[PDB]
């Protein structure tokens, strides 16, 4: 097992109660970072606190990434709590329904985009922001496989990674004559997925060459390197967690 070294910083994690957003802080808890967990689910929030704290110091703040307004609120709150905020790792988002695009919702498709891209948005510039004024930054933003290949009758969900993927580009080139750097994650499904059918499990991972989902396990592994401060070079750019699948 590798260390990755945190002491002196402070992380956001959106989504962190549970899935890949609590695994990174379950890491990053261990290069003895500061963590916040920013999530909508109050109840979750409460639950993780109480597992994570024989790990080290963990807040919490209540927030819908999908609310500008909200996201205005947790910053300054997250502010009060730290004394910078130097890692963002952006996990919050849905998985929004299934249907092909001559069936969709209009209404969820306009949830989609407002939860998985306008509130990336959102995240992102408020904490970079902070990040400017220190000139130190390190931003990992969990997008999707689906994000490059365009998944059939996952539209809006596609849509959204990809645009967190622009985003990202972006965003990372803008600040790319400061100490920051700002990245993406395109992983596989994780083992959410105990809705679908056997027959729907075996399609997906037919897909994928290593025969399995990836384990937070190994999203958070990953997600800890790349908001460590060696990570001073790559910007910009997307990191793959698909398997094999991905073809770029
Ligand atoms: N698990 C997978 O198979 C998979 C695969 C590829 C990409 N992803 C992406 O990783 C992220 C989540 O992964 P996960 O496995 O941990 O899912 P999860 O359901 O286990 O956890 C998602 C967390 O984000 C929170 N959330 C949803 N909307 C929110 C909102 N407006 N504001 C604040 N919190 C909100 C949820 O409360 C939850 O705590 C998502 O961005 C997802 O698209 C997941």
């Amino acid at each position: 097992m590798n260390h990755y070294d945190f002491q002196g910083r402070s992380a956001i994690i959106t989504g962190g109660a549970q899935g890949f957003g609590y695994a990174v802080a379950e890491r990053l808890l261990q290069g003895k970072a500061k963590v916040v967990l920013w999530d909508m689910d109050d109840k979750a929030l409460a639950e993780a606190r109480a597992k994570l704290e024989p790990l080290g110091n963990v807040e919490t703040v209540r927030v819908d990434i999908s609310d500008q307004s909200d996201v205005q609120q947790a910053i300054e709150a997250t502010e009060k709590l730290t004394q910078s905020i130097d890692i963002l790792v952006h996990s919050a988002g849905i998985a929004g329904q299934n249907n092909p695009v001559a069936d969709y919702s209009p209404e969820e498709w306009r949830r989609v985009i407002d939860i998985d891209l306008n509130g990336a948005f959102y995240v992102n510039q408020v904490v970079v922001q902070r990040m400017i004024a220190q000139n130190y930054g390190r931003i990992v933003n969990i997008a999707s496989i689906a994000g490059k290949e365009g998944n059939p009758t996952a539209s809006a969900y596609s849509a959204a990674k990809a645009g967190m993927i622009a985003l990202t580009k972006s965003l990372g080139k803008e600040t790319a004559t400061r100490n920051i750097a700002v990245n993406a994650i395109t992983p596989a499904a994780a083992q959410i997925l105990e809705q679908c059918t056997q027959a729907h499990i075996d399609y997906m991972l037919s897909k994928i060459p290593r025969a399995r989902f990836v384990k937070v396990e190994e999203l958070a592994a990953m997600v800890a390197w790349l908001v460590s401060e060696e990570n001073s070079f790559t910007t910009a750019s997307v990191f793959d967690l698909s398997g094999g699948r991905a073809t770029y």
